[PDB]
């Protein structure tokens, strides 16, 4: 059910109504947190966070409040890692931040780093908690710098997310319909998720109007980017008096996004099969997402295969709204592939100038397409 993965009904992976206050307790980590443009404009950032006590996250009593201290935490951690984003970067983590953020983190059972959870899934607001869930209702809670996109970039992939996500809801009735071999039980919900995954591609078409090239690249992108295999943090981050070694961690991307990855799992496109740098990447950002959503996903791995029934049945309903369903994805995947060629490569371009990589560190142009093509060739038909 829901209650036991964590999957509201509305909003999916997202989590509902996310608190936007922390406990009196916490107000030096959400003035630096709700200040972050200021402070790095002012080049007081760095000062604020090595001037912090350490604050013990006992007063943390429930889920909300821990996943807001997170996105606090893991905001100001960008900010201090990063800096202005021009170079001058920071490899030691101060232990007054570095300690409870471990101990939060260790809690959540999420990596000391801000991901795709915190940044898109609990970074938000409804402006009117009586309107619908729509951009011109909608605020993100943190930014990094003034002008760099993020409410458009964070709340457009979190519209995404919910559109996307209507579809897990049907997941159940699928699993049911194979099992008590109602046919057209089983039709009808591939064809609602086909759908939903058509819905959410029409929802990525805001992206045009809330970013800006320049403005995503050259500033937004810094803050995102993390300490695994990056040239600038070779060793990792020091998380000073929690680990005596530097560690490496992953930066944000959608790749930490549960719903791609289940309707892949679900469909079986085997994103993850065997070796090869996409299938390890995929498979390594599931410990980036929150533990229920991880366990969902293995969840769905030990179900009979979707895509081995509609083979068997010799039916051809059945296999056009499987195929339904994955030409939505492949769509959905090119489309990601021509705004990353307006949002990166464009961009990249017109920089004062081996491959392009992306904020979770992979060599994004081969790994994009190598996900495309194996959604693609997961067709039963389109030759
Ligand atoms: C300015 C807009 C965007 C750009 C430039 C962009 C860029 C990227 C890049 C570079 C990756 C590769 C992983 C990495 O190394 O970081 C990626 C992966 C991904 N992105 Fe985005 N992205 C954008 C918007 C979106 C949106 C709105 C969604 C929908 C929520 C999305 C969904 C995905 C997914 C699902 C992945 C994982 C690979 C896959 O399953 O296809 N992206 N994105
Ligand atoms: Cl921290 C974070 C991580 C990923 C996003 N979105 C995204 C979409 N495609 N790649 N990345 C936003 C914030």
């Amino acid at each position: 059910i829901s209650k036991e993965y964590h999957i509201d009904e509305e909003v999916g992976f997202a989590l509902p109504n996310p608190q936007e206050n922390l406990p009196d307790f916490y107000n030096d980590w959400m003035f630096i947190a709700k200040h972050l443009p200021d402070l790095i404009e002012s080049g007081q950032l760095r000062e604020r966070v090595e001037k912090l006590n350490m604050l013990s996250i006992d007063h943390l009593t429930d889920h909300k409040s821990q996943r807001l201290a997170r996105l606090v935490l893991g905001c100001i951690t960008m900010a201090y890692v990063w800096g202005k984003g021009h170079g001058d970067v920071r490899k030691v983590l101060p232990r007054n931040i570095a300690v409870p953020y471990c101990q939060l983190s260790k809690k959540l059972e999420l990596p000391p780093i801000l991901v795709y959870a915190d940044c898109v899934l609990a970074n938000w607001k409804k402006k009117d908690p009586n309107k619908p869930l729509t951009y011109e209702n909608m605020d993100v809670l943190f930014s990094f710098r003034d002008g760099d996109c993020s409410k458009g970039f964070f709340l457009v992939s979190l519209l995404v997310e919910i559109a996307a996500a209507s579809a897990i809801k049907v997941i159940p009735t699928v699993f049911k319909a194979m099992q008590m071999q109602e046919r057209d039980t089983l039709l009808k919900a591939l064809l609602e998720i086909a759908s939903c995954l058509e819905k959410a591609l029409q929802v990525f078409h805001q992206i045009h109007d809330h970013v800006n090239p320049k403005a995503f690249f050259s500033v937004l992108r810094i803050y995102l980017s993390g300490w695994k295999g990056n040239p600038q943090l070779s060793d990792g981050l020091v998380y000073e008096g929690f680990w005596e070694d530097p560690k490496e961690f992953a930066g944000g991307s959608a790749g930490q996004s549960s719903v791609f990855q289940c309707f892949d799992v679900l469909l079986g496109i085997q994103q993850t099969a065997g070796g090869g740098h996409a299938a390890q990447f995929l498979q390594d950002m599931r410990r980036y997402m929150p533990p229920a959503h991880r366990n969902f996903l293995c969840s769905l791995e030990s179900n009979p295969s979707v895509r081995e029934f509609v083979l068997s049945k010799g039916d051809a309903g059945l296999r056009e709204a499987y195929d339904a369903c994955v030409k939505a994805l492949v769509s959905l995947r090119s489309y990601h592939l021509q705004i990353v060629t307006k949002y990166i490569l464009i961009p990249a371009s017109q920089q004062p100038k081996l491959e392009a990589k992306g904020t979770g560190g992979t060599d994004l142009m081969n790994f994009l397409k190598t996900v495309r093509s194996t959604t693609e060739k997961s067709l039963l038909k389109e030759g």
